[PDB]
């Protein structure tokens, strides 16, 4: 039960997002919810799949990861108009399509690093902007994906990203877990959202978990959202630098 | 909340039982808790701990793991007491004290034997009896500790028993999965309890963890049980084969 | 990478496809002395057909049943008295009932699983407290295991789970027995067409899974095996101990 | 082992303590052909001065800061105009800013935190790409990595998170070029006191670590870390590809 915790999340892009799967699951459980952006059109699908919540009221922010000054001064915001936050889920990756759809070994130094900025160091900074809301301490969550720790078929510039990720949650967990702020992934299985079109293959990897994995099934973002919950509330207390495979047990197979 | 929930907890010794930490978690949310134990004496010390939970009546069963047919009959007693069940908690290990410090080499074939038999088969076979008790599915939940994973100074023979229960995990994972049985293994922080005092240098593993795991402190009992009832619930329903730990982020580190 | 004046204990020949016999044409290619053991007399009677293959100029044969405490200590015993001192020792050797090895692992039995956990784990424990006896000056104990030791693979059931007790055990065994500078590690090869491997399910489909999704495209072999056992068990190694290295064309690092 | 006929390229030798020089001496003393590639123009300097140790009847030196496309894709163009196809590349090249390495690791600067993956990994796979050109008929890479990838290692910071992402970018590239038959490996070296080692906080005391806790209760040395290469780096560990081999005294086996 989650009433009287404020939670930030970041990178809902529409009503597929998994982001938006751990809101309904947090409105579900009575938090407060804050939710940044970065496009137009999804402060947009925001303002539209609030009606589903019971959030009484909108609180959005643009926030861009690639800017410093666009994450330090949103969390500062953030804080004067809601005040100290108990956790952050990140959902925030990107890549181009025109690496991602190529040879990992034709990839482009800006591509390349691109996916880290945005995909990886965004956690950085975002822990340390969001640890100045947290002086009790408090929880961060970010979504990982299985080419993270392995070599997936056309994952490519993203599977470095989510390792490098991954690696951030492990450092920023022993750097922050003297202050009380556990930080962990959550490694989601494939989900069809607007981002999972420009990963090549998609539909047949989606297939061979329903063949393959352990539950003979996809996950959806809902999933996601039940254990993003078990993560930002005490009931993980004493679980930090820990990345959970919500995905079939697909991960414990091969 | 486990309200209309039926757990059976193996491996209840004392008050400093890693599963009396879960029983307490689950009776707090409501569930029906029935317990398995090996000795009279637990048994006796058992009556005496239900007085602190809400359970309003006693449902004990003894089971030596090491027999087939005690585990065998034992679950078939527990369905015709109580119906159906929605998951196992298992937390039962056993190896010879001096199997348990100086050196590896030495370890006796009986003694590796024994280990085996009782820490790891044990759950192949209770999962097999209890998965009868769960045809609509249900979460089985399997105790280990981090040498299963790294070579840890003295735990010798019980980490090669806790290395053998993971993958038991993975592969139970597999094989009920398509029967909605979800399988999974907490990997606890040191907690003294009774069997930890049969470990060569326990103490200063307890101290080690202190000084240089991200939280800075010992993980405790029901932080154990906290993270039960998350994989023994609908929260934890997309994740199966995994292993949690739940050790102050000390995994994660080196 | 020469090992003349170097002696090495290859365990688990039981004919011309065997594992161990791509070490020994490795090993033997690069001057070591090589001393076997075996189970079955037919395993011995193949050694002997397959020794005028090596250029070993004499055949040292020893019959060894890892589930007998005497066989293991008297044999090693014996080989000391026979050769001197060895350098290090290649495992090769597992077991479980083909009734184990197929449907479903919810439902082995205790003594199909405790009969894998000691022929193919618990072996190398016992096989290094008596070899180490002829390693004063120190060595290296090699393992054979399989990626189902770390993932659950359809119906290598009761392996897998005794590989993931054999990974430890090289863990345990490198940390117990590096003061002595004896390093402990294992080889995971890939599937390769041997005796044993007619006794896993799905055979078939698990080499052709690797021929299309493994890196290299292609299955290992046994020789393949044997040029990291040859690196495994000499100098080339030193620094390196507690460790599994992959012998199959990538398959571990790819999902 | 022997690799007479073959031509390495190693990148990264600053000074007579740098890994690739331990690397450049086991693959001379093995008949390499070796070139060599530098940064500073003090490296190219000391390299000058290190090549009378060994047996090259040639020095072959390219200036390539891995931060530049041109210089690597011209640099290693030069080399298969000068030396013909390779055989492997030796990578041993790393940096971060003694700035954000020495806060805590929340602190890192955005600017730090992508110099380090730059030169740290992506350098990689460049050089990959390029070396291709020079390996029609196939070869091998390896890459330097530290556990400190794998695990969150007090004070190593920003140089943890590029390891981990060299440490992907060797999977993806062993699956990519698996095909073209080019292997793609790590080696995790324990602590070696080297010029870069001066910028990692708390340096001598996990030096000291490693003595007390180590399986083999000693450090390891740049000639070990050489050793391993040759053999990777060799048609020794054929078979072997997106694999990460630790040369640490077993360190990474324990906890
Ligand atoms: N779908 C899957 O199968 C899968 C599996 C495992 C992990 N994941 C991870 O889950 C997370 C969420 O992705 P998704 O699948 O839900 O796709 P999504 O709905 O497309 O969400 C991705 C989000 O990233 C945000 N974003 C990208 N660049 C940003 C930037 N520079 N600044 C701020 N926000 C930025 C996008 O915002 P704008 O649209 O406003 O630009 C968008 O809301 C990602 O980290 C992804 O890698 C996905
Ligand atoms: N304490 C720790 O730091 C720690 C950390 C990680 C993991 N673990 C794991 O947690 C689990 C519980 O141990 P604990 O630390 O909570 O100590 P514990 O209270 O002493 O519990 C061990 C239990 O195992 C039971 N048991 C042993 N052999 C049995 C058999 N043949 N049949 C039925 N039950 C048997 C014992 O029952 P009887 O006394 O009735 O024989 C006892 O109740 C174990 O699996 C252990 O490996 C402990
Ligand atoms: N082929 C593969 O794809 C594969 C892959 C990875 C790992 N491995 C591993 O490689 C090793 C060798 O197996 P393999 O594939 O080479 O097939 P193999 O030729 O059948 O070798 C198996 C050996 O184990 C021996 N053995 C069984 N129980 C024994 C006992 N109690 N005492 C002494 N020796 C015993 C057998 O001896 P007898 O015939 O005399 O009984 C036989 O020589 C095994 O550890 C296996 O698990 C195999
Ligand atoms: N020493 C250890 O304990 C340790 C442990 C594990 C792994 N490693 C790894 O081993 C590798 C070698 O480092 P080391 O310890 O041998 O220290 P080192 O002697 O200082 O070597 C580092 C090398 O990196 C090169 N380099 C840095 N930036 C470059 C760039 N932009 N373009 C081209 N070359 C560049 C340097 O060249 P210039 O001097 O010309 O600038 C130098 O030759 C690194 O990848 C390091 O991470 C070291
Ligand atoms: C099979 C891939 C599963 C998956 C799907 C979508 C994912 O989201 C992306 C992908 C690329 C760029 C940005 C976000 C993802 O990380 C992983
Ligand atoms: C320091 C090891 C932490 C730990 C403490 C108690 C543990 O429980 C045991 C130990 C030995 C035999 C049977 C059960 C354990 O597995 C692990
Ligand atoms: C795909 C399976 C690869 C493999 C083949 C043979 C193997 O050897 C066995 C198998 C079962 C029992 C005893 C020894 C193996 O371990 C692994
Ligand atoms: C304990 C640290 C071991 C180690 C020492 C030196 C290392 O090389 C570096 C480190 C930081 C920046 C640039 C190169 C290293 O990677 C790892
Ligand atoms: N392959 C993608 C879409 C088209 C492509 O890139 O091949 C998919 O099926 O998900
Ligand atoms: N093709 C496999 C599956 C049959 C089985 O073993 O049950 C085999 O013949 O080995
Ligand atoms: N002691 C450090 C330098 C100073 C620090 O620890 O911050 C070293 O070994 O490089």
């Amino acid at each position: 039960n989650l009433e009287n915790k404020t939670y930030v999340i970041m990178g809902i892009a529409n009503k597929r997002s998994i982001a938006f799967g751990v809101a309904k699951v947090l409105d579900q459980l009575g938090a407060k919810l804050v939710f940044t952006y970065r496009k137009e059109r999804s402060r947009k699908e925001l303002e539209k799949l609030l009606e589903q919540l019971n959030q009484p009221e909108a609180h959005l922010y643009q926030i861009d990861v690639q800017s410093d000054e666009e994450v330090i001064n949103g969390f500062e915001q953030i804080g004067k108009d809601v005040g100290n936050i108990d956790g952050v889920y990140h959902s925030i990756a990107f890549a181009n399509m025109e690496d991602l759809r190529g040879r990992f070994s034709e990839t482009s130094r800006e591509g390349f690093l691109l996916a880290q900025d945005i995909s990886s160091y965004s956690l950085t900074i975002v822990a340390h902007e969001a640890k100045k809301l947290m002086p009790e301490g408090g929880s961060i969550v970010a979504t990982t994906y299985l080419g993270g720790e392995f070599a997936v078929q056309n994952y490519n510039v993203m599977g470095v990203a989510k390792a490098s990720l991954e690696a951030n949650v492990k450092y920023l967990a022993l750097d922050l877990g003297p202050d009380n702020i556990r930080v962990n992934a959550i490694s989601a299985g494939p989900i069809r959202t607007l981002s999972a079109k420009g990963v090549g293959g998609f539909n047949t990897i989606l297939k061979e978990i329903e063949e393959r994995a352990p539950l003979k099934r996809n996950v959806d973002q809902v999933e996601v959202g039940k254990t993003a919950a078990y993560l930002l509330s005490d009931l993980s207390s004493g679980v930090t630098g820990e990345n959970i495979h919500v995905d079939s047990g697909f991960h414990a197979i091969k």
